[PDB]
């Protein structure tokens, strides 16, 4: 169970934040459909044992690695979104993408 | 397929580093086997589009947020290792334990 922050957050730990892609904006006129997402990011410091999916995690910590600056705040769930866009080959395709939104941030 | 290096390498980019977790080193007689594996880690940069699982890390790098310091580099494939160990319960224990061994680092 992650962390959700609003950007005025007083958090400091690795935390979801929200975050809206607009294809629009970027000019994409090949997607169809939605012209924007919800997709939100990941950002906060990632200090001893937390928010560690994999054990692998603090034992690295513990051995402490000259070369390492440690964990990291990265994306710990992942959801699709469903896309309506035009190929390159002539055609519309319709297609759940997986790896687009981001629901939960830990640290690894 | 992602990097590997040596501690001594000039590649700045998100890569795998070997590292040795030494359970023995550590003091913890209550973990039988193995007393030491090669666990490793990941260290270094994340610059646009580089070594990117998710599609949903160059649509955030694009929308440029401003509280978003950008994607940082860690684990993207995982392993078990095999362990024996004692419990808090007068037993000894054989568990194949997952997400203990880094195989691939990239930058989400």
């Amino acid at each position: 169970l992650g962390l959700d922050c609003d950007e005025h957050s007083s958090e400091s730990r690795c935390c979801r934040y929200p975050l809206t892609v607009d294809f629009e904006a970027f000019g994409w006129d090949w997607i169809i459909a939605p012209k924007r997402y919800k997709a939100n990011y990941c950002s906060g410091q990632c200090e001893y044992m937390f928010m560690q999916k994999y054990p692998h995690t603090h034992l690295v910590q513990q051995a402490n690695p000259r070369g390492s600056a440690g964990p990291c705040c990265t994306p710990t769930k992942m959801s699709p979104i469903n896309m309506l866009y035009f190929n390159d080959k002539q055609q519309i395709i319709y297609g759940k993408i997986p790896g687009m939104v981001v629901d939960r941030c830990g640290c690894s």
